[PDB]
């Protein structure tokens, strides 16, 4: 229902979500059939930690643990979390530091303008996923090609883009043959899997890591700059007080809420949660944007990079919180800092209302971002 998915601009919650949120923190709406929308922050964490609710749309390839419930979800997640070791995070963070520098090095070498999405926001997230999956330098062109084949937009799998699946097929075979330090190697060689992951499981996880971390991280990075460019006092705070970068990124996650139209749950059971009667199989969707703006939790919900960090729902809650949230944070922290610091007097190169937003996409963001500097 488009009125729930559409965002006119990023500084307001959609009027229809605001209408529903007025009825209740959890409130029925009509699809097509009634589903519920959660706009309350405590209510959201409550549905997300609640086990009467499923991530399986159909029940009430494989290895795709984001639509799985524990026990089965928990087996893969724990394999995935275990390979997210300190040694990985440290190396990936240094890679990430290198990545954001090369893209800015390339923007500055190019002239005084760029489209931010082309030259920084899609490329930085993309290259980090390369490092994560152990994609070699000579294969990144091929890799960057096959995965900007999302138009417009979102898809599992690729129905049966095998081209991407085919690339991942070769990579895994490669990894079994020659084990490096990447996430695919560890799962195969060092995650202690019993039973051992199959090629299909391994392919399906690799795509999910790209899919899950790529649009979201790129939409965050582009939209965050776009918002800073319209809110010059905020931009200065981040650019001028560089030690406050950890708090700023946490604010953009909460204010921008790129996950649109929200996190999805289904009721395994007939249930009553917060006074509502919910038949089995009914969609429950947590609106990330509305909830991160709950006035009961945040008296002032407007954007403040001055604000000290607290929890928000941009990365989900409970058993499925982004596996990638620490990598996304390092890239968002590294990437916003490098642009504001290295691009003098950065500004939009076209008027703000001319900028193209993604309202025909699941993940909220910007299509193009023309910018200038000096
Ligand atoms: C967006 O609608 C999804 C959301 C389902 O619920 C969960 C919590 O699980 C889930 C799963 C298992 C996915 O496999 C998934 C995928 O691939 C994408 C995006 C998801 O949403 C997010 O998590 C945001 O971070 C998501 C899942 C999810 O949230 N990637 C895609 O490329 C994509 C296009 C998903 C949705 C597609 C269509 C909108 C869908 O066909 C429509 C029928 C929707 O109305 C939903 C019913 C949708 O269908 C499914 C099973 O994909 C589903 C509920
Ligand atoms: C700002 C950046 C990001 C945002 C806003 C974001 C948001 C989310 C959210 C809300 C979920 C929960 C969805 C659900 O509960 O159904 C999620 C799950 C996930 N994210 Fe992200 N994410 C980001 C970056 C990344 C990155 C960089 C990765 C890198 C691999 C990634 C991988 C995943 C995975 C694997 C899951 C599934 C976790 C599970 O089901 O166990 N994400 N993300």
């Amino acid at each position: 229902p488009p009125e729930f998915v559409r965002r006119e601009d990023p500084f307001h919650v959609p009027p229809a979500l605001v209408a529903v949120s007025e009825r209740g923190p959890v409130a029925r709406a009509t699809l097509a059939d009634p589903f519920w929308l959660v706009s309350g922050y405590e209510e959201a964490r409550a549905v997300l930690s609640d086990p009467r609710f499923s991530s399986d749309r159909f029940q009430y390839r494989a290895g795709s643990f984001i639509n799985m419930d524990p026990p089965e979800h928990t087996r893969y997640r724990k394999l995935l979390t275990g390979q997210f070791t300190v040694r990985r995070i440290r190396e990936l963070g240094a890679r990430i530091d290198e990545i954001v520098a090369g893209r800015v090095d390339a923007m500055l070498a190019g002239g005084t303008t760029a489209d931010l999405m082309t030259e920084f926001a899609f490329p930085a997230p993309s290259l980090m996923i390369c490092e994560l999956l152990g994609v070699r330098y000579e294969d990144r062109a091929e890799f960057q090609q096959r995965a900007s084949a999302l138009l417009q937009m979102n898809a599992p799998v690729a129905e049966a883009a095998d081209a991407l699946r085919a690339f991942m097929q070769a990579l895994v075979t490669d990894k079994r043959a020659n084990p490096a330090g990447d996430i695919i190697s560890g799962l195969i060689h060092h995650a202690g899997a019993d039973p051992a992951l199959t090629d299909d499981e391994l392919i399906n996880i690799a795509n999910l890591l790209l899919i899950a971390g790529y649009d979201t991280t790129a939409s965050m990075l582009g939209l965050g700059i776009f918002v800073l460019l319209q809110r010059p006092a905020q931009l200065a705070t981040l650019r001028d007080d560089p030690s406050r970068i950890a708090d700023a990124v946490e604010e953009l996650l909460r204010y921008l809420s790129v996950v649109n139209p929200g996190i999805f749950r289904f009721a395994k059971e007939d249930l009553e949660f917060a006074g509502e009667h919910i038949p089995a199989g009914s969609t429950v969707v947590v609106s990330v944007v509305a909830t991160n703006r709950d006035a009961r939790h945040w008296p002032d919900p407007d954007l403040d990079l001055t604000r000290p960090r607290g929890p928000h729902l941009a990365f989900g809650h409970g058993v499925h919180q982004c596996l990638g949230q620490q990598l996304a944070r390092m890239e968002m922290q590294a990437g916003y800092a490098e642009l504001l610091r290295r691009l003098p007097n950065v500004r939009l190169a076209v008027p703000p209302e001319e900028v193209p937003l993604r309202n025909d996409m699941l993940t909220y963001g910007v299509h193009s971002l023309p910018i200038a500097w000096d």
